[PDB]
């Protein structure tokens, strides 16, 4: 219903700066702002001026928020 300012994010888990086509590429721990979710299994984001796609599994969404 109602949207903030503030936008999810997520973390790699791996080396994912590898080679793909088409892709993202990015270093374990980098966090990639979620620009626009395609579906529950990708995630369309931009790193460091990088704009690319990349899978749900290579990184977790746990960015942001931290349970006690």
């Amino acid at each position: 219903g109602s949207s903030g300012s503030s936008g999810p994010r997520a973390k790699a888990l791996c080396n994912y700066r590898g080679k793909n086509p088409g892709d993202l590429k990015f270093n374990k721990g980098d966090v990639i702002l979620l620009r626009r979710q395609l579906d529950e299994n990708w995630y369309q984001g931009e790193i460091n001026g990088v704009s690319g796609i990349f899978p749900a599994s290579s990184v977790e969404v746990i960015s942001g928020p931290s349970s006690g």
